[PDB]
């Protein structure tokens, strides 16, 4: 099954949108773009939040089909996420591999005795090479 | 592989943090939590696309490695989104195929002077209350 990194891969070649094999430095327009996607998610996702505690806050007994809007939203910010990655041509499942390996190391600490912090700069220069 | 969003269920479940398997109505104080957290992420990415842009603005040439501090908040943000879908029993990949086959629908569609993708004539919304009904009978 495909991973949904690869998912905005296949999303941005059926849409004519620049996506990279190996990273590469973007033209402002698109460091523009992916900030207006980016906040524009982030804040849908509040209005949900807040709609949920509201309800809350009035008693409401949230069945599991109330999340379905901040699911949706959630899952909308994961696609903008994903897409920035994907358009500067960072393969966004090695960077999430390198954050995960330090946050969850770190989960056998406080920090474990090897403990070494992610690099992601050594990520992107590995997928320099392709 | 696993995928990311059963990283973040094995890190959940490494730090002895609430994991529910199916959806399940958190309580108030966990929405709050994990809207903080996404909000730290969310700035700091925030901030750094602006920092690159004033870079930009002065002339200079990124390269590659420059953008290594974007990526990695990039997945720090990443990391706290699936961190919500699984603090609330949400199978994040079965959410996001049904919002990915939504938007692969949009390819025919007009595009914004910005480059956002819009909708064709006739498009229809990802049914993720089906989803969410899928995950939690099953
Ligand atoms: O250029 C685009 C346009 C849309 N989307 C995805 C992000 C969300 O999943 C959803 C938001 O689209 P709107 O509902 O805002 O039109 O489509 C992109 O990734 N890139
Ligand atoms: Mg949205
Ligand atoms: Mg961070």
């Amino acid at each position: 099954p495909p991973t949904n990194a690869e998912r905005l891969h296949e999303f941005h070649r059926a849409i004519g949108a620049a996506t990279p094999e190996r990273p590469t430095p973007p033209p402002p327009e698109l460091l523009r773009l992916r900030q207006t996607l980016l906040d524009a998610e982030s804040a849908e996702v509040r209005a949900e939040i807040d709609h949920l505690l509201a309800r809350q806050a009035a008693g409401e007994a949230l069945s599991a089909g109330d999340l379905a809007p901040l699911a949706h939203e959630l899952a909308d910010l994961l696609y903008v996420t994903y897409g920035a990655l994907d358009q500067l041509g960072i393969d966004a499942d090695a960077v999430f591999a390198e954050v995960h390996r330090a946050n969850l190391s770190k989960a056998s600490g406080l920090k474990p005795e090897g403990w070494r912090p992610a690099d992601v700069r050594g990520v992107i220069e590995r997928l320099q090479h392709a």
